[PDB]
């Protein structure tokens, strides 16, 4: 496979695997390097958290709107959202953009209380046709990203196709796509992902995910090229061993080669 040669070329680089999907919503034209492997989720699941309760709020009425009046036993390492509104409390709204674009801790476990915990997500996920995705922990017991441990992963490809769903297909009604899509276009944690591997020109949308142990880190997003119809990737790494480092630059320079063997 000759496409796949500079992907395993760049895994054995990084030192681990690394996990790669494009679509082209404009020609079909698809990229795919270990894109049905699993691969830890991180905090890339908040992505569709955010999106599963856009759809409750949907036929719940003003969900979106609805003050959640917390208190300190709700606050994680990393809510610097939820900690600055502890007195006031969150709209769900504001609780879903703090948990998208700063990966707050504290207003992703509030929102997956809302669904009914993971398993609450994981069934929004099923219910969309993501057979993949599997999410049974809260923040921070979800991340230790342990090789051959399926809990808490899904595949570059199923992430690809749950983001189109959501974010340019009809599994959200389109004010609830909408609200998703300027979400991940506001993602404060990805300029050095797939952000980095983007013409500076082209709108972008993503949620990252960081372990950190055993190499694993992701991005995934929506691109719309000037002129074009959006791509949609997603990049996913890990290495064997506990100590291996992530690569921000890894997760680039995938992205990169993503867009470039695109028809
Ligand atoms: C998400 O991937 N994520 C990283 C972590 N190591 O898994 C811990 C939980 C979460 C997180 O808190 N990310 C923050 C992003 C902004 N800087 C602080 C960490």
């Amino acid at each position: 496979n000759l496409v796949a040669e500079p992907f395993a070329k760049l895994e054995q680089d990084f030192g681990g695997s690394i996990g790669v999907y494009a679509m082209d919503t404009g020609s079909g034209a698809t990229v795919s390097y270990r894109a049905e492997e699993r691969f830890p989720l991180c905090s890339s699941f908040k992505g569709f958290l955010a999106a599963a309760v856009l759809a409750r709020s949907q036929q719940q009425a003003g969900l979106l709107d609805t003050p959640i009046r917390y208190g300190k036993n709700a606050l994680v390492p990393w809510s610097p959202i939820s900690e600055k509104y502890l007195t006031t409390g969150m709209t769900v709204a504001e609780l879903s953009a703090a948990a998208v674009q700063y990966s707050d801790n504290a207003a992703a476990n509030l929102l997956l209380k809302e669904l009914g915990g993971p398993a609450g997500l994981t069934a929004f996920m099923r219910s969309i046709g993501d057979t993949t995705f599997r999410l049974d922990r809260w923040e921070l017991e979800l991340n230790s990203a342990i090789p051959g441990d399926a809990r808490n992963t899904s595949s570059p490809r199923a992430v690809t196709e749950s983001l189109q769903k959501l974010t340019l297909g009809s599994a959200l009604a389109a004010p609830q796509r909408q609200q998703f899509v300027d979400w991940l276009k506001g993602n404060t944690t990805g300029n050095h992902r797939i952000r980095a591997a983007v013409p500076a020109d082209w709108a972008v949308g993503d949620k990252t995910g960081t372990c950190g142990v055993y190499g694993t880190a992701n991005d995934y997003a929506v691109v719309w090229p000037t002129g074009r119809a959006p791509i949609v990737l997603a990049v996913y790494t890990r290495a064997p061993n506990k100590d291996d480092k992530h690569s921000e630059a890894v997760i680039a320079a995938a992205a990169r080669l993503a867009l470039e063997g695109l028809g």
